[PDB]
């Protein structure tokens, strides 16, 4: 009954529907692995269609304690309290959690997505104002007996988020699994990148200078700018038959072709290389460019179908975000200390190409590729 509990808009963030209060106020919440807070819009705002009443619920607790989040992308200021709250396509429980009430926002929430919150489901490390402040996850295990593991499928868009197991109907081939290397973010370690093939032949810790994490609530793959620039210069070189702007390469300009058209095979494969559960044992995952190159919908320029490049630069380490996580059934095993994953049941690809998860791959360089 969780399969296909989750809605979005494509490049706008996937959402699950969830309740807070007594009585029950139903709210849209993005669900975001790059964050820890759970926060709802808690006033009126010109692109929130509903947002949380207080003064309505009757188990509100006030906590007399602001709360400030950036992200990446917008920022947020609210007040902290806790109330209960369900999700009606998942784990039929009420818990008690943290909720920021989100009082005033800049560039946070967006024009028509459908959302009016965000659940931050990575580790305490990063909640604001501090990892005193327990997140939604933790707060659901420790309340119920739903088991320490949450799965994502992100496939307008749709998915599902499994809470406490795993949905075989939901992939297709093995489950491979890379350490958490840290339990903040999902932080990971990539070990190898290659292009069409060919190895972008760096040191592996430019790969996570200074982290690589999963984060469902990014759009784009952010890569270290060393490693931007060698990704950039050799899917040019790879798609060299035809030349775009360098408003393209830098991800603020569309590139259009002629409806139906798109030259997928002039576009390289991308291969990220992830550290296994064994000493110098890897697997790959393989994105096609129907993952990095994101449609954007817009009747007026509907003739032809445009893309953004959704692999863009990055100050604070690799994001391996949705255009990765989408066509891969991603599995948060907290309990274990790993991320799986699996080629998903909704993939793209075309007749000649399909994404993958495989391995076993073996490293001869004994170099710990993680940056500290
Ligand atoms: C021209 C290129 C544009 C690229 C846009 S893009 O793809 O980066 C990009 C595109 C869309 C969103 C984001 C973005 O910052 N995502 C937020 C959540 C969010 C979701 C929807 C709207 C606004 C925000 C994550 O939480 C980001 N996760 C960590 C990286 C992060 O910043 N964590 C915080 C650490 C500090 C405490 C709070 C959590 C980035």
């Amino acid at each position: 009954e969780m399969v296909d509990n989750l809605r979005g808009k494509s490049g706008q963030g996937y959402y699950v529907e969830m309740t807070v209060g007594s009585p029950p106020q139903t709210l849209n919440i993005l669900v975001d692995t790059g964050s820890s807070n759970f926060a709802v819009g808690a006033a009126p705002h010109p692109f929130l269609h509903r947002y949380y009443q207080r003064q309505l619920s009757s188990t509100y607790r006030d906590l007399r304690k602001g709360v400030y989040v950036p992200y990446t992308q917008g920022k947020w200021e609210g007040e902290l309290g806790t109330d209960l709250v369900s999700i009606p396509h998942g784990p039929q429980v009420t818990v008690r959690a943290n909720i920021a009430a989100i009082t005033e926002s800049d560039k946070f929430f967006i024009q028509g997505s459908n959302w009016e919150g965000i659940l931050g489901l990575a580790y305490a490390e990063i909640a604001r104002p501090d990892d005193s402040l327990e997140p939604f996850f933790d707060s659901l295990v420790k309340q119920t007996h739903v088991p320490n593991l949450f799965s994502l499928q992100l496939c307008s868009v749709g998915g599902s988020m499994i809470i406490g197991g795993i949905d075989h109907s939901l992939y297709t081939g093995s489950l491979w699994y890379t350490p958490i290397r840290r339990e903040w973010y999902y932080e990971v370690i990539i070990v190898r990148v290659e292009i069409n093939g060919q190895d972008l032949k760096m040191d592996c810790k430019e790969y996570n200078y200074d982290k690589s994490i999963v984060d469902s609530g990014t759009t784009n793959l952010r890569l270290p700018k060393k490693v931007f620039e060698a990704a950039v210069k050799s899917i040019k070189a790879a798609s060299s038959t035809e030349k775009f702007p360098d408003g393209f390469w830098l991800g603020e300009q569309l590139v259009c072709w002629q409806a139906g058209t798109t030259p997928w095979n002039i576009f390289p494969v991308i291969s990220l290389y992830l550290m296994g559960e064994v000493t110098q044992q890897s697997f790959r995952i393989t994105i096609l460019p129907q993952q990095y190159l994101r449609p954007v919908e817009d009747v007026a320029t509907s003739q032809d179908d445009c893309y953004k490049f959704a692999i863009s630069q990055s100050s604070t380490g690799t994001v391996m975000g949705a255009v990765i996580m989408e066509g891969f059934y991603v599995v948060f095993d907290r309990a274990r200390k790993r991320i799986g994953f699996a080629v998903s049941a909704c993939h793209v690809h075309d007749e000649f190409r399909t994404a993958a998860v495989e391995g076993p791959f073996v490293t001869l360089d004994m170099e710990d590729c993680g940056y500290n």
